[PDB]
């Protein structure tokens, strides 16, 4: 199954960067509409990620879940890796935070719990999942949350745990953990202005909580950013979560 550059009208760029920018695409002959990610091979051969993709493909090639973004191909050139990709019409969560500066409880609880959905179906596949960040999160046609990155198995700073950053499969809690709060307060808990020091929050678990911010939440999120991985919540728990099950769509 054979794609090439020609079976597809690649249209409107959607969104750019590093290794290559996304384009907005239509296959000529079914005509359906999808992403196309364009990357530069010697580009990254150089950063040495070559591998790694290959790897990550695999993985995704096999994964099917409604928050997770679809990979449905890829295909190379002389000079070129492209990926065809599932294309979600809302845009990233990211850029929704920066629009509306931070969400409500309700559509933060609906997000961990698609979230959470979305990496016990991973887990079950012995499929192990790396830092989330909100800038690989987009959104589908009703508004549904969508995986979007390419970090699977079998962050800069402000996603990595402890683990990650010191000398697994509880990295996803923490990361829930992050997301949670940020969701609400409109930004990463461990946020500073420099590597160095955004190590060291991370590193000691130093963050506060605004005034804004309800007991559940507190709850919820104190629970899941623990420096010892064994001391997190199972993935269930948090769907069960009274704060959760309370303002979760
Ligand atoms: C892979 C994919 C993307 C997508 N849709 C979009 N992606 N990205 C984006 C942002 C940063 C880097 C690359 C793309 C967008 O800004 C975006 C904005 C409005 C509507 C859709 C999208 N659907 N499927």
């Amino acid at each position: 199954r054979q794609w090439a550059l020609e079976d597809f009208e690649i249209g409107r760029p959607l969104g750019k960067g590093k290794f290559g920018n996304v384009y907005l695409a239509r296959e000529k002959q079914s005509k359906f509409i999808l992403a196309l990610k364009v990357l530069f091979k010697a580009q990254l051969e150089k950063a040495g990620v070559e591998h790694q993709l290959r790897r990550e493909v695999e993985i995704q090639s096999h994964l099917r879940h409604p928050n997770i973004l679809r990979l449905y191909g890829y295909f190379h050139d002389a000079t070129r890796v492209y990926l065809i990709l599932e294309y979600a019409p809302l845009g990233t969560v990211y850029r929704e935070l920066q629009k509306l500066s931070k969400f409500d409880e309700q559509r933060t609880a609906t997000y961990i719990t698609e979230l959470a959905n979305a990496l016990s179906y991973c887990h079950s596949k012995r499929v192990i999942h790396r830092d989330i960040k909100p800038e690989n999160l987009l959104l589908g046609s009703a508004g549904e949350l969508k995986i979007a990155d390419f970090g699977w198995s079998v962050g800069t700073l402000d996603y990595l745990p402890p683990e990650m950053i010191e000398g697994d499969e509880k990295v996803d809690l923490w990361s829930l953990g992050v997301l949670c709060y940020e969701f609400l307060v409109g930004k990463p808990p461990f946020e500073a202005n420099t590597y160095q020091e955004t190590y060291k929050r991370i590193s000691r678990v130093e963050f506060t909580f605004p005034d804004f911010v309800t007991e559940g939440a507190r709850d919820l999120i104190s629970r899941l950013l623990k420096h010892n991985p064994s001391q997190r919540p199972m993935l269930r728990e948090v769907l069960e979560h009274p704060w959760i099950t309370a303002n979760s769509s």
